[PDB]
């Protein structure tokens, strides 16, 4: 089991892709939802997907039929479909996924964000960065429900820099283009959503609280937010869930004016990869990072849930420590973050001592050495 938002807010989710093409917004929404007697959300959606997950993995094919088997019936804990719940402007996460994941697979973070009174839109990387994604070729195939499906791509040594690189700049162009989406939404721009989902989309009008807004990610997903708020000041804070820096260029360190927060994993991180998180900071700009205690790199994605103890500890998902404990530091300190940075007036500076890493299962700062 995802477990279900700690919020006071039932949770809602659905999926928009607008356009219906390749270089149009796909993402899944998770908002505060009205009711909560609707049928919760399927966690991976379509097959395609587990055969992304296996090219992902290194696997035959075959992989993935077994990988379906396993996890193709398995839902996460949002009203599927759910009128929003109104009388209330929300703020906005845009979050972005790892390497080989997809949309729908941070789902613990996502509800969690939603049931405290976010809208959180999880975009789908057209990049090839994601095991699998699909779109539609033209308007008549997106009428019929005609697929077209973009694999990972598996890249050589000699293209790594480069193509990760023009990877990370395009997820952060759909970052942006996703927030634009949702913000016309806001203002009333009728959208047919290319997907014939029983959600309204006109629900979403005058629903944002359109100053507050954050860019969330892991792994590839946290180079995301770094490249995304160098280039686009709307949104206002970042928070990279530890993030791999390889992908950004030398160029954009000195180049992110709002607050920045890294909560990293204990045995994801190396030095090479500190060192580039302590290129962005400067003393004039707001810096924070903290290291959760018996986390491994899997702790951020849904995965982490999806198996028992003993199977998830020896598939790297689950680390020493127990993944519900880690996901709610995790979660937590990022409210109280976002509280500070966006100027909400919640309670989530309850959470204020999380960013200075004060809690037996943090650690300030970094647990690795430089130099
Ligand atoms: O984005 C990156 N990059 C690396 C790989 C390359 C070296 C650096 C680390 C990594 O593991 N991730 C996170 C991937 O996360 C998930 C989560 C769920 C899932 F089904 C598939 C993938």
């Amino acid at each position: 089991k995802i477990p279900r938002g700690n919020g006071p807010y039932s949770v809602g989710c659905t999926d928009l892709m607008f356009d219906h093409t390749n270089k149009g917004t796909f993402l899944r929404l998770y908002y505060p939802s009205q009711d909560n007697d609707r049928l919760d959300t399927l966690w991976i959606p379509n097959k395609e997907y587990f055969w992304g997950l296996s090219k992902f993995l290194g696997t035959h094919w075959l992989m993935g039929n077994i990988l379906r088997l396993l996890f193709g019936s398995m839902t996460t804990p949002a009203n599927w479909n759910s009128p929003l719940r109104p009388g209330e402007k929300y703020p906005l996460v845009v979050f972005s996924h790892g390497l080989g994941a997809f949309r729908t697979l941070y789902s613990a973070i996502g509800i969690d964000l939603a049931s405290h009174g976010f809208i959180v839109a999880a975009v789908e990387h057209r990049d090839r960065s994601a095991s699998a994604t699909y779109y539609f070729k033209d308007q008549s195939a997106a009428e019929i429900g005609d697929k077209s499906w973009l694999y990972l791509r598996t890249l050589k040594q000699e293209e790594e820099t480069h193509i990760r690189n023009e990877q990370v700049r395009q997820r952060a162009k759909e970052c942006s283009q996703a927030l634009s989406l949702i913000l016309d939404i806001d203002h009333g721009k009728p959208v047919k959503n290319a997907l014939d989902l029983k959600f309204d989309m006109e629900q979403l009008k005058d629903s944002i609280d359109r100053e507050k807004i954050a860019v969330i990610g892991h792994s590839f997903g946290g180079a995301t937010v770094i490249q995304t708020l160098s280039e686009d000041q709307r949104f206002r804070c970042g928070i990279a869930l530890d993030a791999w820096m390889f992908p950004l260029g030398d160029e954009v360190y000195s180049r992110i004016p709002q607050p920045l927060f890294f909560i990293n994993s204990e045995y994801f991180q190396y030095p090479a990869n500190i060192i580039k998180m302590k290129k962005c900071y400067s003393p004039d700009k707001e810096r924070k990072m903290i290291t959760i205690r018996g986390s491994v790199h899997q702790n951020f994605a849904d995965f982490t849930f999806a198996t028992g103890k003993i199977i998830g500890h020896m598939l790297k998902l689950k680390g020493d420590i127990d993944s519900n404990v880690a996901i709610d530091l995790s979660n937590k300190a990022s409210l109280a973050f976002l509280q500070k940075h966006l100027g909400l007036h919640k309670d989530f500076d309850q959470w204020d001592c999380l960013i200075e890493g004060d809690d037996e299962n943090l650690i300030p700062g970094t647990n690795i050495n430089t130099t």
